[PDB]
C-alpha cells in the first residue's frame, strides 16, 4: 500500500541497523542514508497502521506558513507540541518563581508527584501566554523556528528574507528551475540552538505540470517523529501546488541518521503486524488560493480509517 | 563492480527520465531524487569505464580545504576548471580592453575564428593573474566559492565561521553527533550568484569507528559532472577520516535533479558498453595528519586502469 515505504524503513532498521549511542542517552538502532518516495496522486500518506493526529500537523504547518514564531497561535488550537521550548526559557529566568523544575523532562517520566507539580507550572504558563500579551511577547516567542527560517531569514545587512515566498514566485515564473530550494540551516545560529533543525532543507521540482518535493532530514525518530514529518511535507507539497496551479507529484523523503530508540522496539514490532488500510484523501479549499492566508477549515482529510494509536515513551 | 551505481543511474535516466527543458537551453532527460552509495573499503570510486583526471579533482579539493578563493592557486597547478568565472568578471569591466567576448561560451563552440580570439584573451588573463599580484587580487578572486563557504562563512555580526574546521573538532569530541553538517547554501547570496552551489550540503556520520558522509547535490550533469563529484567527496571522506583517526565507511550521494543533456546520449550509451575494471586504491601520507596543510604529493592513487576518455560537448 501507499505507506509501505515507512513500514519497510522500520523493518530495515530493525534487522540491519547497528546500535548507536545518542544525545538523549536512550540507545538507538541506526542507519545512515535512506530515501522513500510517495506518489501523492495515489493518496495522502497519513499512516493507517497507527492513529496520527492530523489536526496537530495541520495547525503546525499553518503556524510555519504565517512565519509565526509565537506559541500563542498553537495553544489557541490546543497544540502543545512546542510548549516545552517556551517553558524551558520561562523556567530558566529571573522572573520565574516556583519549584526548581530543573530537568523537568526526565523527572516527570521518573517521579509521579513531580509529573503533577511540573504539569501544573506548565498549565499556568500556557494560560499566561494565552492571556498576558506582554508575557506571550517575551516567553511565547521561540525566535528561531521554521516560521522565521522559512519566511524571515535574517541577513547580515540587517534585513529579512522570505525564502518560501520567493521560491513560490520562482515556481510560477521558472518552473524548470533547479534552484527551487528553501533552507532552515543557518551556520551562525545552529551552534547555540537548543534544537538545530531536523528538517534541514527541501527542494521543489516541476515537470509535466506536476510538482514534486524532496526533503533532507538530518535526524529522524522513526517511530514517533517520522509519521508526523511525512504528513507535514506531503501537505506542504499539496498547498504549494494548489497556489501554483500545478498538479501534485511525489514527496521524496531523504534521511541522514534514521533511527529507532531502543525503548520503542515492542511498539514498532506490533505495528508491523497490522495491515495497511487504503489511504485517506486530501481536500483543499478551491476558492481560496493564497496559502499564506489559509486556515484550519480550508483543508479536509477524507476517509482516514486508522488502527488504534500506540503509546510509547518519549525518549528524554 | 564498485562503480555500478553510476552506470545504473545513467541507464535509469536513459529509460525512465522525462524530457525537461533547462537554463542552458540544451534539453535534458531528468529524474528527481536518487541515491547511490559507495563502500569506500572496497576501493576508490574513480570511474574505470572512462578516463577521469584525478589530478584536477585533487587540486580543486585542496584549494577548497585551504579556504582559498583565488584562481591563482589552481592555475599554478594547470587547473583551469574555474577560469571561466574569473574571466567573465574581467571581460565585463571598465578595465577590460579588447574584443567584445560577449557570450564567449557559445560563440567558441559555434565560431571557429572566435574560439581562437577568445582562447587568446583567456590565455593572457591566466598569465596576468599568475604574475600580476594586484591583478590576481582583483580578478582572480571569485569571492563566494566552496573555499569561503566551507571555511569562512560570513556572519551578520561581521565575523567569519570555519564550519569545516568546527565540524572536524566535533567529530573528534562527539562522534555520535547527529548535527555534523556543513552547508554551502546561503539564502542571502544565492539570489545574486552566477552559480548557486550544486553541492548544497553534506553530513558526516560515525558508528563502529567508521566515518561515512552523505551529500545533497541539487542538480547534476550525469555524464560530465557526476564522475568528478563522486571523486571529490569520496576523497573528502578519506581525508577527514585520516585526521580523525577513523576508518572509512560509505559515501552516500543523494540527488535532487539528476540529468543527461540531450547532446551526451551517444557518449553515455557507448560508455555503457564498457565493462568495469577493478577499482583503484587511495593512499594518503601517514606522517602528515593536518589535512588543511596537505599538498598534492600527500595523496596517491594506485592502480587506476581506465578505458579511453570520451569527448562530449560542454552544455553551453
Ligand atoms: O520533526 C522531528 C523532530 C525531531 N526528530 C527527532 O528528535 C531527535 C532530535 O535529536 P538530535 O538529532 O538533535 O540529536 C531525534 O531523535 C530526531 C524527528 O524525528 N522529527
Ligand atoms: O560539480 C558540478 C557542478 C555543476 N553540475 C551541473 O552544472 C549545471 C548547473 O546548472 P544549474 O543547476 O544551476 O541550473 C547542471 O547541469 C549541474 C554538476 O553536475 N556538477
Amino acid at each position: 500500500m501507499l505507506e509501505q515505504p515507512y513500514l519497510d524503513l522500520a523493518k530495515k532498521v530493525l534487522d540491519e541497523g547497528h546500535f548507536k549511542p545518542d544525545r538523549t542517552h536512550t540507545g538507538t538502532y541506526s542507519i545512515f542514508g535512506h530515501q522513500m518516495r510517495f506518489d501523492l496522486s495515489k493518496g495522502f500518506p497519513l499512516l493507517t497502521t497507527k492513529k496520527v493526529p492530523f489536526g496537530l500537523i495541520k495547525s503546525e504547518l499553518l503556524w510555519f506558513l504565517h512565519g509565526d514564531t509565537n506559541i500563542r497561535f498553537l495553544l489557541q488550537h490546543r497544540n502543545h507540541i512546542w510548549d516545552e521550548w517556551a517553558f524551558e526559557k520561562w523556567v530558566k529566568s529571573d522572573e520565574y518563581h516556583g519549584p526548581d523544575m530543573t530537568d523537568f523532562g526526565h523527572r516527570s517520566q521518573k517521579d509521579p508527584e513531580f509529573a503533577a507539580v511540573y504539569h501544573e507550572e506548565m498549565a499556568k504558563f500556557d494560560d499566561r501566554v494565552l492571556h498576558d500579551d506582554a508575557f506571550a511577547a517575551k516567553y511565547g516567542d521561540l525566535g528561531l523556528v521554521y516560521g522565521s527560517q522559512w519566511r524571515a531569514w535574517h541577513t547580515s545587512k540587517g534585513d529579512t528574507i522570505d525564502q518560501l515566498g520567493d521560491v513560490i514566485e520562482q515556481i510560477k515564473t521558472h518552473p524548470y528551475s533547479r534552484t527551487l530550494i528553501v533552507s532552515a540551516w543557518n551556520p551562525e545560529d545552529v551552534p547555540t540552538m537548543a534544537l538545530p533543525p531536523c528538517h534541514t532543507l527541501y527542494q521543489f521540482y516541476v515537470n509535466d505540470g506536476k510538482l514534486s518535493l524532496q526533503l533532507y532530514q538530518r535526524s529522524a525518530d522513526i517511530f514517533l517523529g517520522v509519521p508526523f514529518n511525512i504528513a507535514s511535507y506531503a501537505l506542504l507539497t499539496h498547498l504549494v501546488a494548489h497556489e501554483c496551479g500545478l498538479e501534485v507529484g511525489e514527496f521524496i523523503h531523504t534521511f541522514g541518521d534514521a533511527h529507532l530508540y531502543v525503548n520503542h522496539l515492542d511498539q514498532i514490532k506490533e505495528q508491523l503486524s497490522r495491515t495497511p488500510r487504503p489511504a485517506p484523501t486530501l481536500q483543499l479549499n478551491p476558492d481560496k488560493h493564497d496559502i499564506f492566508d489559509f486556515d484550519m477549515k480550508d483543508i479536509k482529510l477524507l476517509n482516514y480509517d486508522p488502527y488504534p494509536a500506540i503509546k510509547a515513551p518519549v525518549a528524554v
